[PDB]
């Protein structure tokens, strides 16, 4: 199905409402690393198994939260072409399952956005890096230092400051302790928007101060559960912001080569200032890596959706087309 477009009405609205519930798991039911996402779910935004189409996931990012178009398509079809199933148009928000359908050939996951290194990677704030052995479950003691980062630099309140502190923190653990830490490309711009993510759409737009205080933070990043009488933000927004995080400790996107403290600058991964480098590597490398020699079908799928793609890359880029037109 077709991007949705943006919101006809982008108002401040309780989406905490009669018709969107907050409901614990039932068996079967997947969340995975995005609070975000897992939210919508867990509210009936989404179908509450965590199984998804994108034109699903794309209204329920608006309608619950006001993510604005541009963004919610790119994340969204850029998940779908690494984790969904393109035959199905299913996604899983997190672990591979079987409720996306008949799997395409190899080197082709479907793993869902749990899958490492597609979509999901490390120096996340309040999820642990795969290497460790869990990229996906809320972690105490992750979202724990995230307070202290609140009560050190934001007044006890979650904020663009924190922010900036806690991703640089967030990359010299994983630089310390992952041999295996990777820092490039995708993950390298995702993981600075995400940061901004609590300041900008879990703040109650009542408020839209970008002060998100620790009972809010929590019941988002831990339960998926919007506070009681939760306003969504009263524009279209999502990376607002990231500059105050990047300009905080701006970072050159690098891997370890194997063993801890051995981070290496990659003079072929996109930064901030390639960022139309950035979605060509992903068609070019990621996508194409995954389908090097699709099926008709599968070259149909992949073809409809790196189009759907392109609609959420920012203007000033050219497509790229790995299997021509
Ligand atoms: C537009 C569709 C979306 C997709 C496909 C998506 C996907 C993801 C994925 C796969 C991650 C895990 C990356 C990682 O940390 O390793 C992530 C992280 C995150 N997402 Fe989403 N997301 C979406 C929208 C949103 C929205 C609307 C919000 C907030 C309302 C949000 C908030 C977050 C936050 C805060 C994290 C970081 C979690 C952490 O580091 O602990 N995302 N997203
Ligand atoms: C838009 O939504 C707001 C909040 O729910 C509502 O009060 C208002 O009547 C709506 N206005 C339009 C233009 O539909
Ligand atoms: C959570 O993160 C900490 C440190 O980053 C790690 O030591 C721990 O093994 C993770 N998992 C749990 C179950 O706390
Ligand atoms: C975060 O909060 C701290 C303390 O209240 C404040 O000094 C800082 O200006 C805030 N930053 C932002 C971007 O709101
Ligand atoms: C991707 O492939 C296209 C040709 O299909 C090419 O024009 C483009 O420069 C490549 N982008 C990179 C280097 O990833
Ligand atoms: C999922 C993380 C991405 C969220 C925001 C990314 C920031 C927008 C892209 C670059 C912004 C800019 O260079 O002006
Ligand atoms: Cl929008
Ligand atoms: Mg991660």
């Amino acid at each position: 199905g077709l991007p949705p477009g943006p919101l006809e009405n982008s108002s401040a609205k309780l989406v905490n409402d009669e018709a969107h519930p907050w409901k614990p798991l039932r068996p079967g039911d997947i969340r995975g690393p995005c609070p975000g996402l897992n939210t919508l779910a867990s509210h009936g935004y989404l179908p509450r198994n965590g199984v998804a189409t994108p034109a699903q996931i794309i209204n329920a990012v608006q309608e619950g939260f006001n993510f604005d178009n541009q963004a919610a398509i790119f994340l969204t079809y850029a998940a779908h072409l690494v984790d969904g199933n393109l035959i199905t148009d299913l996604l899983s928000i997190g672990r591979k399952t079987r409720l996306t359908g008949p799997d395409p050939p190899p080197p082709a996951s479907v793993g869902g956005l749990n899958e490492h290194g597609t979509f999901e990677g490390d120096a996340s704030m309040t999820r642990g890096d795969a290497f460790f052995g869990n990229n996906h479950d809320f972690n105490e003691t992750l979202f724990e230092q995230l307070v202290d980062y609140s009560n050190r630099f934001g007044g006890g309140k979650y904020n663009l400051t924190v922010a900036g502190e806690l991703r640089f923190k967030r990359i010299q653990d994983s630089i310390a302790t992952n041999p295996n830490f990777s820092f490039v490309d995708f993950r390298f711009f995702t993981a600075y928007g995400e940061t901004t993510f609590p300041a900008n759409l879990f703040v109650d737009g009542r408020r839209d101060d970008g002060q998100l205080d620790m009972d809010a933070a929590r019941s988002f990043f831990q339960f998926s559960r919007m506070p009681d009488d939760f306003f969504r933000a009263p524009s279209p927004r999502s990376g607002t912001g990231v500059e105050v995080v990047v300009q905080a400790h701006p970072m050159q996107p690098g891997r370890n080569v194997g063993k801890i403290n051995s981070y290496t600058v990659d003079p072929t991964s996109s930064d901030f200032s390639t960022p139309c480098l950035m979605y060509e590597k992903f068609v070019n490398i990621t996508v194409k890596s995954l389908y090097p020699n699709p099926t008709v079908q599968l070259r149909k799928a992949l073809n409809t959706n790196l189009d759907f793609l392109f609609q959420g890359v920012a203007a000033g880029c050219t497509q790229v087309f790995p299997y021509g037109r």
